[PDB]
């Protein structure tokens, strides 16, 4: 057939010379072809400017006239594109973002420029791509190429590593309280890589948190309130490109009861010449399960009266006249009594 017939579907490969900033067009043909005015030694058209059309008329002894007129639509310079890692730092442990950047202008129409990627075995067609649900602490090879009129003119590879993902959780051997103001937590460290621990103890109203060293596996909880339930939470964390907290292990205990605080604002007031009215306010810290107010009346370093009520209101009647009395009032929570509030008041009249 005609050379236009034999070479109607001829393909070209573009080879960039970084030193000259010029392209070579390699004609994809077996036989040593002849080119018109312009020479094509071997089967290569040399020194082509980027983004400029060149015409080549192709013939061979095996085909007749007309010659195959081939238009070389030369691509942009390879150094005008850069493969950039756009990965979001908060999601670096499970994601990859890659994007080609156009670092210098070129006159070629961008509508004929296509970008391809292969990450693992997934194939993408776009200027930028995103991979999600990646396993942390792994390495992946993402290959990419750029096409002009579906012809590859450049390519690159990017090897990416995924950051440090979620450690924890630690295992509690036991968390208990053997005292009223103290508690303890015994645990085992998690198998994953971590930087430190976080302990939080929650009571009814307050929540207190602490950062402990990664080396210790026991914590002595000090300065606790008697007869109160504490919900402990222990988790491990790591400082990667962002802080990553692991799962939290939970445990609880109620601290032991203790003697209550002293009763508040105790008063003794005369109701007659031989009778007193004793009243006080509840202790700030009851520290126990039940409620009871006790009154001890002493005279001459000897206990003369011992009364108890649900409320701190005592009417001490029919006492001896002209006698100095000691009034010891205290709360009893059911488990322990409180330190007595001591007041002295003497009776009037004469015996
Ligand atoms: C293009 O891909 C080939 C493998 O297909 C590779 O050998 C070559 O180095 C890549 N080019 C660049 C500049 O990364
Ligand atoms: C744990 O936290 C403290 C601050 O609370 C910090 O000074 C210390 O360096 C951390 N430990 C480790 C091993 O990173
Ligand atoms: C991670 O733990 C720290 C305390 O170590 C806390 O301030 C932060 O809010 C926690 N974040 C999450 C998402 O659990
Ligand atoms: C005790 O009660 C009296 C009378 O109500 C009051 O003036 C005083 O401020 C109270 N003291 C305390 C410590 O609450
Ligand atoms: C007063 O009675 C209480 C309640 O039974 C008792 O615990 C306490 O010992 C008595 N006081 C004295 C000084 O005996």
């Amino acid at each position: 057939p005609t050379c236009d017939e034999k070479y109607a579907n001829i393909t070209v490969d573009y080879l960039y010379n970084k030193e000259t900033k010029l392209f070579t067009a390699k004609l994809n043909v077996n036989e040593n072809v002849e080119c018109g005015n312009n020479t094509c030694t071997n089967n290569e058209v040399h020194n082509l400017t980027e983004c400029k059309n060149a015409s080549v008329s192709i013939s061979h002894n095996s085909c007749t006239a007309p010659d195959k007129t081939l238009i070389l639509d030369v691509p942009p310079g390879v150094e005008k594109f850069q493969l950039h890692d756009c990965t979001q730092v908060e999601k670096a442990d499970t994601t990859i973002c890659l994007k080609w950047k156009n670092i210098e202008t070129f006159t070629c129409d961008t509508q004929n420029i296509t970008y391809r990627f292969q990450c693992g075995n997934m194939i993408f067609d776009n200027k930028e791509i995103k991979l999600e649900n990646l396993e942390p602490e792994h390495e992946y090879k993402c290959d990419s190429e750029i096409l002009y009129n579906n012809h590859k003119f450049t390519n690159a590879s990017k090897i990416i590593k995924t950051d440090f993902g979620s450690p924890g959780e630690p295992q509690i051997i036991f968390c208990r309280s053997e005292a009223a103001h103290q508690g303890v937590i015994t645990w085992n460290p998690p198998q994953r890589s971590f930087h430190n621990f976080t302990l939080c103890y929650i009571k009814e109203t307050e929540k207190d948190c602490l950062n402990l060293d990664k080396n210790l596996i026991k914590y002595d909880l000090q300065n606790l309130k008697p007869y109160t339930k504490y919900v402990l939470s222990l988790h491990a964390y790591i400082i990667a490109k962002v802080q990553r907290n692991g799962s939290a292990a939970m445990c609880h205990f109620t601290t032991k009861s203790a003697p209550p605080s002293q009763v508040w604002n105790m008063t003794v007031s005369m109701t007659s010449d031989n009778s007193m009215h004793v009243k006080c306010r509840p202790p700030r810290d009851r520290n126990g399960p039940h409620e009871r107010y006790h009154l001890e009346v002493e005279a001459g370093n000897t206990l003369v009266r011992n009364e108890s009520h649900k409320n701190c209101d005592f009417r001490v009647k029919d006492l001896q006249y002209s006698t100095d009395y000691t009034f010891k009032a205290y709360f009893h929570n059911g488990d322990y009594p409180g330190e007595p509030f001591i007041l002295h008041h003497s009776t009037s009249g004469t015996k």
